[PDB]
């Protein structure tokens, strides 16, 4: 595992099934490094252009869900950053992009991906009144 390799892969990440699936497999293989991986993922997410940010969440979705079979590493290590990540993506993208964020969150609530406390925080992050403080 190297952070440099991860950075390179994240920079060339796209929405294709092959792009997300292969990166997910690599990350899960390297689950011993889940904390540094999440740290790098969060940093590159914030650096990404709005039209690319959703792709980071799709990756996280795939990694978190598929990792559960192997261990709790990714579920646990995404947990402290994932609310802020949804809030970030929600704020930096067009209102209609909530279609995609909401789909993921719906998936997570339907498949029990995180517990209640977290799921509700995610709900607030996505739909909450804090997005509506300023005239537009």
């Amino acid at each position: 595992f190297s952070e440099a390799a991860l950075e390179k892969k994240l920079s060339e990440l796209s929405n294709s099934q092959q792009s997300v699936q292969t990166l997910s497999l690599w990350l899960i293989h390297h689950r011993k490094h889940s904390r540094p991986i999440v740290t790098v993922w969060e940093r590159e997410l914030r650096k990404a252009k709005p039209n690319r940010k959703l792709t980071f969440l799709y990756l996280a979705n795939d990694v978190i869900q598929n990792s559960k079979r192997k261990g709790p590493e990714f579920t646990k290590d995404f947990a402290p950053v994932i609310v802020e990540a949804f809030k970030h993506v929600s704020s930096e993208t067009d209102e209609s992009c909530k279609k995609h964020l909401g789909r993921v969150l719906s998936i997570w609530e339907e498949r029990s991906v995180y517990e209640n406390d977290v799921l509700e925080q995610l709900k607030q992050a996505l739909y909450g009144l804090e997005h509506h403080h300023h005239h537009h």
